[PDB]
């Protein structure tokens, strides 16, 4: 099992969701985040960040047989070719549980 | 060390916290998230998500000796038996640091 | 590759960003979170959390050659020596992709 974590432009969320649904992946968790990457105001000694780049973090747990296709689908849907498109990170999941049923691992996803 | 990540119904957060406290686990980090799983409006070409399912993400770093009990306690407390109860994912933590002291690994948790 | 996840006091975010920039790390993702660690109101049977400790979660993907220095820089910048300074967790990243280009792994970071 893998956790696919994507940081994308907020306006690409619906396209990414659609691409994942077409793969049979409809369960995902979305977080609002602030990005720093490629305005500040100096107040009482230090530089203070006064503007931020909004991004969306998409997290989806998927099987080892699914993860490569999921990464590909997110990359293709979230791409603009312009700066700030974001990143996809894949991490290993050791164990999973479906809270409603107690089902575990692949059967929980 | 393990990172236990649970996505739960917001109204179950206090019950989950209480269950973890009873185990001697009081340190945890909570994020507000949006869930997609088991309303849209069509505007200028595409389907736009106009409603979301609020969920809470609970993240707690725990020792290898603790994680199984923690997963069990969260599952039991967050369960309703109804759709949308959520998921628990366990991931491996390679290293941990307590910022205040520089303590590492188990002694940081 | 490693994902360095730090939970810090919100007023330390700019100092942490500056320390990371000095290392040549400018890409990071920040989340607003609620902390529980070291007020409640009883309503209709149960204890309800009515106050929360705001924290910031900093997530930065870095190379195996960089991660130790990154952990050190965050710890030093975020430290006050007072309760609540927070935690740093390091997790393994299996794969990474830059959405704009399709670049992978170290070249994506
Ligand atoms: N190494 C990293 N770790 C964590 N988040 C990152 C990293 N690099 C980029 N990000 C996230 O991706 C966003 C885009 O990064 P940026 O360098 O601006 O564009 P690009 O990915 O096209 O080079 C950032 O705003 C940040 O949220
Ligand atoms: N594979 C997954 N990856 C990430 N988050 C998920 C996944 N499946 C479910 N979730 C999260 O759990 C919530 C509940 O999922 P859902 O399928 O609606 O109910 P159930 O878990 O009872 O089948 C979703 O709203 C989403 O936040
Ligand atoms: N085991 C843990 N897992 C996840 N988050 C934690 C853990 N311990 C602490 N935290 C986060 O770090 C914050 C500070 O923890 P606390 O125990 O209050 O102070 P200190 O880290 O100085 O002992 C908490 O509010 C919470 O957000």
């Amino acid at each position: 099992m893998k956790l696919v974590m994507a940081i994308i432009k907020p306006f690409k969320l619906d396209e990414v969701r659609e691409a994942l649904t077409s793969l049979g992946i409809q369960g995902l968790t979305v977080s609002e985040v602030k990005g720093f990457g490629r305005q500040t105001e100096i107040y009482r000694g230090a530089e203070y960040s006064v503007s931020f780049l909004p991004k969306v973090k998409v997290e989806v747990a998927v099987s080892d047989d699914q993860y490569e296709q999921v990464v590909e689908a997110i990359q293709k849907a979230a791409n603009t070719g312009r700066i700030g498109d974001g990143k996809i990170f894949v991490l290993d999941i050791a164990q999973a549980v479906r809270i409603r049923t107690g089902e575990t691992n692949t059967e929980a996803l």
